[PDB]
């Protein structure tokens, strides 16, 4: 699975917002986030969506996301 680094976290429902915001990506099966890590794990497929696009879904929130 692909992962992305977050450099705009606040630690206030963000982790969730991101995780959920990601899981909202039509193509992701399951996604998680690890605080104090600055990285989010995604469990999707390129046959549905691309990680790169998933990163956008994150940036589309209000933080700094980048495909690791």
């Amino acid at each position: 699975a692909q992962e992305f680094s977050v450099k705009g976290m606040s630690c206030n429902h963000c982790v969730a917002r991101i995780e959920e915001a990601v899981g909202r990506i039509s193509g992701v099966k399951k996604v998680k986030v690890q605080l104090k890590k600055e990285k989010a794990v995604v469990k999707f497929d390129e046959a549905n969506v691309q990680a790169t696009e998933i990163c956008q879904a994150i940036n589309e929130l209000g933080y700094q996301a980048e495909v690791i």
